[PDB]
């Protein structure tokens, strides 16, 4: 079997992406954050507390014939931004762009924080990191794409992301009319839980290419790229009048700026990452000091290619035996 879903940027920034999911029977069709770092399928529901609900579509599992109580089991999770969420647990068919997976962990919240109720476009998350992540107790879920990937025609999923523009995630077959060139794969360690893998070095506009060994994650559910602060650094300076603001959270600049491109190393390959996906505008409505899409990731322990570098390739995320990623330009 196989799978093909379009993913939709949340806003005129692509902070987030959402892509729709069908759970339950008769459907229930929920729009989730398909996040690659992180292995919880979870949703707003009807058994989330009232006045954290606001404009969201929610999961009434009593609705669907095929719904069935996890007995006992809860679920509970931050993430790296500060936001969390947590509930009870359901299992129901669910199916993403045709592909079906039945008895699925569907986590339903009953609590979620101020930026879940603050975004009306997200339902929910839909984790797609190795299933060691996954937070439910005393029994751990699997993820959709480890309950799929038996009956996957290759065990692999990608992630086309668009800059201000729908993209598309695949199961189960890499669509060789979506990238440019050939796919270059690096190695992944899963002892973290993570797509975690090492890129080869980067360069700034122009600049010559720096070799040197970067190790993280590529998580489709963070919106920028965070890197080392030496790396940040090289990069802000050649913007005019870019610096770090402790007040604003980061590096900010000028709106009036054009912004050089950022390039990241696979193995022996290169993806460049165009001056204007690394502009998030102004920092608040009016200012013309705007946000930067590369920060420092230092404080966080990891570094995080997120979105910003993800939507520059076509990814694949090879689920086989031994995993891999691969990156083409697109
Ligand atoms: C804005 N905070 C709530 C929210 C929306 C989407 C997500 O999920 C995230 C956020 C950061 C990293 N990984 C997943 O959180």
């Amino acid at each position: 079997s196989t799978g093909s879903a379009t993913t939709t940027p949340i806003d005129s920034l692509d902070d987030a992406y959402i892509t729709p999911v069908q759970i339950g029977t008769p459907a229930q069709t929920l729009n989730l954050d398909f996040d690659t770092g992180s292995s919880d399928l979870w949703v707003f529901s009807s058994e989330t507390t009232a006045s954290e609900v606001d404009g969201q579509t929610i999961y009434t599992p009593s609705k669907s014939t095929t719904a069935k109580l996890l007995s006992g089991a809860t679920w509970s999770i931050s993430y790296g931004d500060g936001s969390s969420s947590s509930g009870d647990v359901y299992t129901d068919t669910v199916s993403v762009g045709g592909l079906t997976v039945t008895g699925q962990a569907v986590e339903s919240a009953k609590k979620v924080s101020s930026s879940f109720t603050e975004d009306s476009t997200i339902d929910g998350l839909l984790g797609l990191a190795f299933s060691t992540l996954n937070t439910v107790s005393p029994t751990q879920q699997k993820t959709f794409f480890d309950n799929a990937k038996a009956s996957l025609d290759s065990p692999v999923f990608t992630a086309d992301l668009g800059y201000h523009a729908p993209g598309t995630y695949n199961f189960g077959f890499i669509d060789t009319t979506a990238y440019t060139g050939s796919i270059t794969y690096t190695a992944v360690s899963t002892k973290q839980g993570f797509w975690e893998w090492t890129s080869t070095g980067y360069a700034v506009g122009s600049g010559t290419f720096k070799s040197t060994s970067i190790d993280g994650i590529a998580d489709t559910g963070t919106t920028l790229l965070y890197l080392p602060a030496t790396v940040v650094s090289a990069y802000w300076a050649q913007v005019s009048g870019a610096k770090s603001s402790s007040s604003v959270g980061g590096y900010v600049f000028p709106c009036s700026a054009t912004l050089p491109s950022f390039t990241f190393g696979v193995g022996s390959a290169r993806i460049v990452i165009p001056g204007d996906y690394i502009d998030f505008g102004p920092i608040s409505t009016g200012s013309s000091s705007c946000f930067g899409g590369i920060q420092s990731s230092a404080g966080i322990g990891i570094n995080i290619f997120g979105d910003v570098a993800l939507k520059a390739a076509f990814v694949v995320f090879n689920g086989a035996t031994t995993p891999t990623l691969g990156f083409a330009s697109k």
